[PDB]
């Protein structure tokens, strides 16, 4: 746990970020970013390779497989959906929201999200400008 309440989803997510930052998904990054040691991140990656979420191409840079980009895009939609909820509705301070949504993202349901895509006034960008991926594939 530890706010990284779901490693599998965190790894996948962090790559969505590295790609969104316009940077290279180097294991050095995911290890530092998540406070995991290299020997374990590769342990996790190989594991996630054996699960069909990622693929280690020539670049050696971990790549999101259709399943990985799938379980990555949704967690980012949940993440961002909660960010709106916390700011717009709950009113948590704008700077505390991220670390909050960073957790709730692993526990929010598609059923809840839809209610949010509805109840919430603007499900286009999360508070920090970021786009809300998956909307179409959510069912809204
Ligand atoms: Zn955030
Ligand atoms: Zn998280």
């Amino acid at each position: 746990m530890n706010e990284l309440v779901d490693t599998t989803e965190m790894y996948l997510r962090t790559i969505y970020d590295l790609e969104e930052e316009g940077v290279t998904p180097l294991r050095a990054r995911i290890a530092e970013r998540l406070d995991q040691s290299g020997p374990t991140v590769s342990q996790t990656v190989s594991r996630m390779e054996r699960d069909g979420l990622l693929r280690v191409a020539g670049d050696r840079h971990l790549e999101l497989t259709e399943k990985g980009r799938a379980l990555a895009i949704a967690v980012m939609r949940k993440h961002r959906l909660a960010e709106r909820l916390l700011v717009d509705v709950i009113g948590l301070p704008w700077e505390e929201v991220h670390a909050e949504a960073c957790r709730w993202e692993h526990v929010m349901s598609e059923d809840v999200e839809r209610r949010l895509v509805k109840v919430l006034n603007n499900p286009t960008t999360s508070p920090f400008g970021n786009p809300i991926p998956g909307l179409v594939e959510l069912g809204v």
